[PDB]
């Protein structure tokens, strides 16, 4: 029992030509081309018009004024368009059906056009399964605008007129709406709304997805998905981006994209990669996988268009069409893609709702950094700074925290898993190598021609039911954590709204990322491939456990807010570390100099309990195991590691004497390892 | 924490060959082949069983002092070690019957495990990804990743440690005698599998646990483990796969419509690799096999439940139906009651099959499901059944046998379904093909670029993978959403069936019931009485269906209210089927609400057999008159039945009135309750 602006519905019956398919523009080009070959000449402008909302039957009526052949013609005309192009559905009609399913109405068609007609684009739409029952015009005596059909239609459902919404596009079929005495909706096709028409509606929208959002502040929003709680079947028309395909754009954003609002998923999610062996694999398998170690769960993520970032018109594409964006690159790139994403953003103004942009990224101040190489990379090719406020601040850039461990899987075991999973195709295709069901010898012989080609086609596909592709290795952490600010956030399962991300990204950074790093360091060192394994070790988690003292202990004083909360958000660290078997030290103990940086995971901390006279002990040495790592494991020299020692102790806020004293215990610490 | 035999279990560490994969028979066959091919003749069964635990350098002298000192056996071993990949490569790793069963138990019990093998990483994970087993896998210790190998236990006592765990809070599975000693010296609690060879009594001394193979486990740890709950609506079926087969004799409305998603959602931890189905349309056979998978649509919620690993057979194919009843662990007969004789036949041959095959599937007794809305169904069947064999094999000893060997099971089913026509499939598969055409039109409309970490040998052979997969899997993209819906059912979940198979004791979305007496008894009054009551009221007020008859509010309130005088009194008669009959009663009103398919006359039929004293209606106005309950619209329901009968069946009102008065006498009833029930009824019936 939905309550839509203070009236209680128990139910929705919509019209189908011009309301939930825009095939009432066809009808128009058929009936004339049609008339055409028939009867010569085209028909009245006028004529058309006024068939709009009215029977086949109601039809010739009007004509005789001034027809069956012309319309049988008009009517394979249109079915042959159909076949090609596919019915044109109303952009958020599916969006608006499930929503309208799962609040519990009972829903259901009343269309003018016969159900051999009616049936054929509810099946093709594949909007069929929405409604209980449908009222065609060979069903009802007396056709619209009479309020028959949409009686007939409330009837068949168990329930009063006056309890159901109706939805039309012509006058004709709002008046058979309207005398029926039901909560009236009107949607602006193909006729500009007159005096009589607005008065009659209750509701009035220009287009569907203008009632959409009208119909979703009564709509319920779905809490959190569960781990193993299946995707939404039902398929909208927006478009979503991944700025960048590896280890947390597919192997965490696909999931939260997939999920959506939980009534509806995006038609398309294209993700960008220059990795071929990645792009190739998923768009020759169709889908790719999720693998969730705990539970050995592998999460099939699919309606995927794997493109490559270097190509201009595919990037474009992704900027123009998509509703949400999720940036998922490093700070190396973010230099470098600043152009493609500012050409995408300029193709999207030049062409005719606001994208919503989020920001996946390991840094303080990380969207300060986006902003700043995007407003430098507009301005160099717009050429305009009037143009560029305005993108700047028409799109929602949204800072994020993502908690959850993500690993890329490795070209040579991509390469391993192809190799096997190829042999059991090659083998699959050796294996591979009607009577009368009360149809007749026509039908049963194009039936066989279907069913043969579509064997053909589909059963080298039939080892896809147990073959999957896995690419990604991620842990069961759920929620996203993201500004506020953009509506489309709001209605999103998967994601998290907060006010102070700044504060969450700080501790993010020295609480988590920080000792995640020194313990991987100290792990990479001692042997161990695997942050899993290493975190068995008794040494590697008393480092960890007492890493996390010190940073906790100086988090205290700079943030005394968030200081209840420093204990389950270091427990809920170590859990995550504890049992990440997959997760490997090298992708953890990756740009070591960039992570030994003054404003970074381990020098800040260090300089916070230097100046409030904390324990520095512990994070000292796992400074100098990033410079011990970085010179042993990366090779990058000695001379450098010491340069970028000096230049970041430089940088940071202390005193000549504390700067002089810790320069001196770090480069004493690092040749101690050694030697 | 899995509770395994009073011990705590937070571990389980696998040997790989011989353990979890059948790799030692495969290295048994191969040496025979390769020596066929090379010497000329094959070495000895009895040669290789006595090879078993020795060394190569031991086997080669073997070889010698037998076969000569100049026999090729480095050259056979080298062949043989080409066949085994050459084989497991192309048909798959061979895997121990129940080992994904055992893994998906011990995984959602929420284990952390290892595999402990003497294999090399890079040939011992190619397996593991064979098999696709090493998802359930942690971490792999490797026989070259060790300083000393079996049986010293450093490669379990590593496994252990690196799942953060001391070795005697894991299980350690191991075939062979020194991977025995390993696991055992390291203080883990010892799983030793038989594979080919007989243990020695020292092997079986040092064990924990000992079993003949892998199921003898699995059974022994289903003990430990929980059968899981009813599954929910929209609930997904399992991802693992087990190797058992089974059967669907019947692919019509309940068959394909229901008996299906029990069977795919089994015990929870896997479920069958195959699901056979018999049907003599061919336009359903074909269609589903060309799509490898149909679809359940639940008008409900509008949720299409995709069946995979679906397998449609014609009922006349004799090889087809006797693989059914060879392979199939569990068949389910979904048949009228007119097909039951006919049938009988093709069912006896799949018995008496299943009785002379020498497979192992066979040995294994079957648990057949007897899917029938009649009282006493399964001896309508074994009756049928018992004719047919001794007209078959013409033995009395050998068809009791077959009679007594299998478990028969009686059940009750409560979700009403209906099958799709072949003028609406026509209908689809034309509209489904039109997209398979607009797809094929954008495929037509590979580049692997420069060393990813990969050499340029393996660079051109990732190309012919990658461009031989899109070639063969692109087509199939469409199936990622289109769905081949062939049935519209309702939402009720729960299959009553007799208790006795052990097959049965794990599967979820069954209830196991002593006797089928209770249920059944409650399916016939609260389900097919008020059905029939709603029937004769339906058509008397000039309606074709019940779905459209509920569109007038004195059905749907006549309905409403005699689900309630019906549930009281079996209340009060089965008290322990409270639930059941509180949910019953609503998934009863939700089915009756849009029931458009299923006309009134079917149900309606046969009145006076449906209104004896002991039957649906006239049963439950007595238990409610006995314990003072209201009983005015089942009252009127059986006014309706002797109404219906004199006005559509053209009974004459003398027998309808000669027929009441010996139910009403025969009803443990006052003398005066008697008389009261007789003048109310004729009242109603004249009106
Ligand atoms: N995975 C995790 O554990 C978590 C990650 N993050 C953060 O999210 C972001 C995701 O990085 P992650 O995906 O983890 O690591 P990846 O290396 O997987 O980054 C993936 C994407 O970055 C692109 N990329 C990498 N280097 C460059 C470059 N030099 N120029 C252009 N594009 C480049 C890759 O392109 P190609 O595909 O061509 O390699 C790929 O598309 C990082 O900032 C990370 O810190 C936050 C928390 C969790
Ligand atoms: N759906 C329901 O309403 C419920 C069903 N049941 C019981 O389940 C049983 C089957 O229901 P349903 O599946 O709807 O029946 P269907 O007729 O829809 O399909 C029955 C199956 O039996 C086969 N069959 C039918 N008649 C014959 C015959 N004369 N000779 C040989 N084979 C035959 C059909 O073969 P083909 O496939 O070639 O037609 C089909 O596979 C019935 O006894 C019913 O009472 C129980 C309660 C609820
Ligand atoms: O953020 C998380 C999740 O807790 C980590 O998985 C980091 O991704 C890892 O510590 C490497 O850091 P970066 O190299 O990606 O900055
Ligand atoms: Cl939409
Ligand atoms: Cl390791
Ligand atoms: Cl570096
Ligand atoms: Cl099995
Ligand atoms: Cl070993
Ligand atoms: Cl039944
Ligand atoms: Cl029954
Ligand atoms: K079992
Ligand atoms: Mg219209
Ligand atoms: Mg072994």
């Amino acid at each position: 029992v939905l309550i839509f602006h203070g009236k209680p519905v128990h139910g929705a019956i919509f019209d189908m030509d011009g309301t939930m398919f825009d095939t009432e523009r066809l009808r128009f080009q058929t009936l004339q081309q049609a008339s055409q070959e028939l009867i010569g000449q085209e028909f009245s402008h006028e004529y058309l018009m006024q068939c709009l909302g009215l029977s086949a039957t109601t039809a010739e009526k009007l004509a005789q004024r001034l027809y069956k052949e012309i319309r049988k013609r008009a009517d394979e005309m249109e079915l042959e368009h159909i076949r090609k192009h596919g019915v044109p559905i109303k952009k958020g009609l599916v969006q608006v059906l499930e929503r309208l399913r799962k609040s519990g109405l009972r829903m259901a068609v009343a269309t003018s056009s016969r159900r051999a007609i009616a049936e054929e684009y509810l099946i093709n739409a594949n909007v069929y399964k929405f409604f209980d029952v449908i009222t065609c015009g060979d069903e009802v005596e007396q056709g619209k605008p009479h309020p028959e059909i949409f009686l007939k239609a409330a009837s068949q459902l168990h329930l009063d007129a006056n309890q159901c919404l109706m939805f039309e596009d012509s006058e004709n079929g709002l008046t058979s709406a309207h005398t029926s005495k039901g909560l009236t909706i009107l949607l602006k096709d193909i006729k500009e709304p007159n005096d009589e028409m607005l008065e009659k509606a209750h509701f009035y929208y220009d287009q569907m997805y203008d009632f959409l959002t009208d119909l979703d502040q009564f709509i319920p929003v779905m809490d959190m998905p569960e781990m193993q709680e299946p995707f939404p079947q039902s398929l909208n028309q927006l478009t979503v981006g991944i700025h960048g395909f590896g280890a947390i754009g597919g192997g965490y954003i696909a999931q939260i994209l997939s999920h959506w609002d939980g009534y509806t998923k995006p038609k398309r999610i294209i993700a960008s990669t220059r990795n071929s062996l990645f792009r190739e694999a998923v768009n020759a398998f169709g889908t790719y996988s999720i693998r969730y170690g705990q539970f050995s769960y592998d999460e099939r993520i699919e309606n995927m268009s794997i493109v490559d970032s270097d190509n201009e018109q595919q990037m474009l594409e992704m900027y123009t069409h998509s509703s949400l964006i999720a940036l998922c690159l490093p700070e190396q790139a973010i230099e470098s893609e600043s152009k493609i994403i500012a050409k995408g953003l300029y193709a999207r103004f030049n062409s005719q709702e606001p994208l919503t942009f989020l920001i996946i990224l390991n840094k303080v101040g990380a969207k300060y950094l986006v902003m700043k190489h995007l407003k430098e990379a507009l301005l160099e090719l717009t050429n305009d700074e009037d143009v560029t406020e305005h993108i700047l601040k028409e799109h929602y850039f949204c800072d994020t925290v993502v908690n959850r461990m993500v690993s890329k899987l490795s070209n040579q075991n991509l390469y391993r898993q192809l190799r096997i999973k190829h042999n059991f195709l090659e083998q699959h295709l050796e294996d591979v190598e009607e009577d009368c069901n009360k149809l007749t010898p026509d039908q049963l012989n194009q039936a066989s021609i279907y069913v043969d080609n579509m064997r053909r086609n589909f059963q080298p596909g039939h080892i896809l039911q147990s073959m999957d592709l896995i690419l990604f290795h991620s842990e069961t952490d759920m929620p996203i954590y993201v500004e506020k600010g953009s509506p489309l956030l709001e209605k999103l399962r998967q994601v998290v709204l907060v006010d102070q991300i700044t504060d969450i990204q700080l501790i993010k950074n020295r609480l988590w990322n920080g000792v995640h790093a020194m313990l991987a360091w100290y792990a990479s060192l001692m042997g161990y491939e695997s942050i899993g394994v290493a975190m068995g070790d008794h040494l590697v988690k008393a480092f960890a456990e007492n890493l996390i003292a010190e940073v906790k202990q100086g988090l205290a004083i700079v943030l005394p807010n968030y200081a209840k909360d420093l204990d389950r958000m270091s427990q809920s660290f170590l859990d995550s570390c504890e049992y990440a078997f997959k997760d490997p030290c090298q992708r953890v103990a990756r740009d070591p100099l960039r992570k030994l940086n003054h404003n970074e995971r381990v020098m800040a901390s260090i300089a916070v309990n230097i100046r409030h006279d904390l324990p520095y002990k512990n994070l000292l040495k796992g400074a100098a195991l990033g410079y011990a790592y970085a010179i042993q494991f990366l090779e990058i020299e000695e001379t450098k590691a010491v340069e970028h020692l000096q230049q970041q102790i430089q940088n940071l806020d202390l005193s000549t004497a504390q700067r002089r004293q810790l320069e001196a215990e770090l480069v004493q610490l690092i040749q101690y390892l050694f030697s």
